[PDB]
């Protein structure tokens, strides 16, 4: 396992614009293209991110290249974020994917506002933490994926992974 494993697993694949968990416009790894309610809208975004007049299809390579670029991008916003940045340096390989699988869930800010929850990974308080974190919009809405990455910061181990 990792951290593009873990999220192709969380986020599945789909090659047409199809609404998300919140009912927002995306397509292939979990790549948001708008809060939109617009179809209209969601198409032109996505031209825009391919490069090309698109159906609202795209191939497999270019949702691979979408998600690519969206790691990269998660892990570019923990560095850049003074909340974020420091957690991330203290964790060991397996909770830093727990990390970036949150934002790229939920994106940066969101993630940085979990205050307490922060302190408690920081200070290696792993069942407190994981408790902390279920108390959240995020774990109500998505219970079964936070239990997943909940369960990864839990132990250190791909063990809400492995038998799926
Ligand atoms: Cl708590
Ligand atoms: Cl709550
Ligand atoms: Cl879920
Ligand atoms: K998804």
């Amino acid at each position: 396992m990792n951290i593009f494993e873990m999220l192709r697993c969380d986020e599945g694949l789909r090659l047409k614009i199809y609404k998300d968990t919140e009912g927002y416009y995306t397509i292939g790894i979990g790549h948001l293209l708008t809060k939109s309610p617009s179809l209209n809208a969601a198409k032109s975004e996505l031209d825009k991110a391919i490069g090309r007049n698109t159906n609202g299809v795209i191939t497999k390579d270019e949702a691979e290249k979408l998600f690519n670029q969206d790691v990269d991008a998660a892990v570019r916003g923990i560095l850049r974020n003074a909340k974020l940045k420091p957690v991330y340096d203290s964790l060991d390989a397996v909770r830093r994917a727990a990390l970036i699988n949150m934002v790229f869930q939920m994106g940066e800010t969101g993630v940085a506002g979990f205050t307490n929850s922060l302190r408690m990974l920081q200070q290696k308080r792993w069942d407190e933490a994981a408790c902390n974190l279920a108390k959240s919009r995020w774990y109500n809405q998505t219970p079964n994926r936070a239990k997943r990455v909940i369960t990864t910061f839990r132990t250190g181990t791909w063990d809400a992974y492995k038998n799926l």
